[PDB]
């Protein structure tokens, strides 16, 4: 079998191209497994592949972390109430050193893995890690099994608010990127997270109209509802199967991969990573720091990690350990290059400090899983 | 009298142009003074204008802050030992929100004012705030009364180190700016600060050759000598009287002023602000975060504040309260615009929280001084 070399403009085959690439990556991962053996190798799976009661087992475990008390010392994050908040808080705390950095991909890989460990160790979860395949939902976000509002979604849309202005995304002094406000605006109307209390932020919440709300200290207590405004137009622009495959096949090195993924500034594109986030609309959906406060975050980054994993396995010799970038957001201010010895941590959320070299592979260090 | 409209290429008259502009600014400030009256109005003065024993009164007060114990809670900055360290620590702590921000100019104005208050309130200083006029020293940094190594300098050059590679200044992914390493390299050889213990950092120290050293936590204890490597070539490139006047006269709004001053990224220029800093070479001279750990910092920023003050007084109606920019370094990540209500503080160094509106004028809020 010879793999696709050029992304198709046809949605139907772009999807199949993606599946081929994934199959190859799956093949590479499995037979390289012949700590981590084929036996104890976990499989992360598309949300759609979960059955009703499996969906709910996951949801319930998450609701469990949203009920268990926070481990973060109150004086460090006064707003944190739950174990779940512990994760949100560390993400807020470290936002300026984990996006547009050399550590971005590996940090989020570790973040979601440790989230998973919390689910298993504290909330008795025994099911698989879920991911959200953007491409399948690119035409109707409201019908996504992740966002349909049912008892098996991560809740759905937010209360509709008429005539919201556009979202204006800034970075540096580049011209804004303009996005539609979606079909919601307010508190989520249904599903398992309808009564979920969002406790932290806003740190930097983009608002319809172009304004931004920012607490003096986004780690203080600010209990409020989760708001969404599902915006299908955004997925259509940045997260279609052709766009996904394009990112994989046109990215010749780790720099181009991660930059294309996140959206290079000034380019008018926010990539699959930005698209996934901003398509949720609402709050913290539109807050780069507080985004894990939206429960769909974990599924989104499941998919982010998948896409990275695929890209790596297309040329494992060159890509397995590939790193580019520094330890500061867009290298502002300048910091040293990230290396295999760079140490990251998730503060009080879970786990301990760990070096980049131990994160590069989904079947070494603490990791032992594959994506189906 | 009609003021210069175009910066002269002649060093001799560029200097006189500067003096005219300063005189005008002085005139505006005084007669606008007709809390702050002409009576209690302080005058900040060129270091050269200080007599021997006045120089030493200032130096001694600084050495006093370098001996009095730190107020910063040990658990917040384990490295801080002295009152002086309190200031360095807050600067390190806030570096990512006080450079390339809307607050940059006003924050540093408040920083040095509160430094001054520490000198007066804790170290019995009663003399004037000094500033370093770069232009007078642009041809021979070693002969500067600030850096001559005598008992009236801020110490002088560092131990000479042969064949140091160039300094390579990065920001974002723009091409590096290359600078010569100067005539020193090591510990300062003489003057009042020869035994001054530099306690904090490095946070991001640029090294000859292009490398950068960064502690895991630059607020922890790392006692070592202050190192300089006086680099006249740098002042010659960025800090000549023509360059100073150019910044004043060619900058039509606050954005262009502050950006030209700091060096716009990608432009190959580091402005009078970068030039002043990097011309000192050494450590923390080449560390954006830790720079106040070099005792010349206060004189440099005296001059920075002067240049701003002059520019403001050229059109006080439009410039007095002018602000542009956000609350994050180069607006990475994006944050709200700075406004007159934006509140800043210097943590434990001195003073309390204060709004931008109270900082805009050297003769309102807490301020009541002029530059001669
Ligand atoms: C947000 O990030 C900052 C910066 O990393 C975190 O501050 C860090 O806090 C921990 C302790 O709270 C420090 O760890 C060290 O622990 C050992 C004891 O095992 C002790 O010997 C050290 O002196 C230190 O306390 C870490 O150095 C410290 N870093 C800084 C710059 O203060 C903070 O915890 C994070 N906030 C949250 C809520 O996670
Ligand atoms: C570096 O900057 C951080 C962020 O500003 C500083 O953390 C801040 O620390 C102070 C107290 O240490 C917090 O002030 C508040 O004081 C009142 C009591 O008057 C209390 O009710 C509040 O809950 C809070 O403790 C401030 O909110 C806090 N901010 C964060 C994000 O933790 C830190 O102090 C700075 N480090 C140094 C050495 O200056
Ligand atoms: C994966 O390996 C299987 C089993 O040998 C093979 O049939 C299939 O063609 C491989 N997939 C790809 C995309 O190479
Ligand atoms: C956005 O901010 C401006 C300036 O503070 C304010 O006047 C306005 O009310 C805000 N606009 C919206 C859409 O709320
Ligand atoms: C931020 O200020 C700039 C001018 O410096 C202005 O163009 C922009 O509209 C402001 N942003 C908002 C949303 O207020
Ligand atoms: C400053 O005011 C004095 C006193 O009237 C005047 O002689 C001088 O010309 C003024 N300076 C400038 C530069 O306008
Ligand atoms: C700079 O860093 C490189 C890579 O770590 C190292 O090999 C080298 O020793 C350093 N160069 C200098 C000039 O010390
Ligand atoms: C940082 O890494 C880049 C490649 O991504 C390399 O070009 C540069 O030399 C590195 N910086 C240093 C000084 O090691
Ligand atoms: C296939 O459908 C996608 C949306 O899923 C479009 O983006 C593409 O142009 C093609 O029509
Ligand atoms: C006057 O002298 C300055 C240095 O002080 C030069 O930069 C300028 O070109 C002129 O020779
Ligand atoms: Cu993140
Ligand atoms: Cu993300
Ligand atoms: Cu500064
Ligand atoms: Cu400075």
């Amino acid at each position: 079998a010879t793999l696709p070399t050029t992304a198709s403009s046809s949605t139907a085959v772009a999807s199949s191209q993606l599946d081929q690439l994934a199959n190859f990556a799956y093949n590479v991962t499995t037979d390289s497994v012949a700590g981590c053996t084929l036996q104890n190798l976990r499989v992360r799976r598309d949300w759609r592949a979960f059955s009703k009661t499996q969906k709910k087992d996951y949801i319930n475990s998450v609701l469990c972390l949203q009920k268990l008390p926070s481990r973060t010392p109150a004086h460090l994050a006064p707003g944190a109430r739950t174990r779940y908040d512990d994760f949100v808080a560390t993400h807020i705390n470290q936002t300026q050193i984990i996006h547009y950095t050399g550590t971005f991909l590996a940090w989020h890989r570790y973040f979601i893995y440790e989230f998973e460990q919390a689910l298993r160790d504290e909330c008795s979860y025994t099911g698989d890690y879920p991911y959200w395949n953007w491409g399948a939902d690119a035409d109707n976000m409201e019908k996504s099994q992740v966002f349909d509002g049912s008892e098996t979604s991560m809740s759905g849309n937010g209360e509709y608010i008429p005539n919201q202005g556009d979202i204006k995304l800034l970075l540096g002094n580049y011209p804004a990127i303009d996005l539609p406000p979606g079909s919601g605006g307010g508190c989520v109307t249904s599903g398992p997270f309808k009564d979920y209390k969002l406790n932290l932020g806003p740190a930097a919440l983009s608002l319809p109209g172009g304004n931004m709300t920012a607490a003096a200290n986004p780690l203080t207590y600010n209990p409020r509802c989760m708001k969404r405004s599902l915006t299908t137009e955004i997925l259509q622009r940045y997260n279609t199967f052709p766009k996904i495959v394009e990112l994989i096949l046109d990215s010749d090195d780790i720099w181009d991969f991660q930059m294309t993924m996140q959206g290079v500034p000034g380019s008018g594109s926010i990539g699959v990573h930005g698209g996934g986030h901003y398509s949720m609309g609402g709050d913290p959906g539109r807050d780069v720091y507080v985004s894990p406060g939206d429960t769909a975050f974990w599924l989104h980054h499941g998919m982010i990690d998948r896409v990275w994993w695929i890209w790596q396995n297309l040329d494992l010799r060159k890509r397995q350990n590939a790193i580019s970038g520094t330890g500061t957001f867009m290298n502002n201010p300048a910091s040293p290059n990230t290396t295999l010895d760079t140490v990251i941590d998730l503060g009080y959320a879970n786990g301990g400090p760990i070096a980049m070299r131990d994160l590069m592979s989904t079947t070494a260090g603490p990791f032992c899983y594959v994506y189906l």
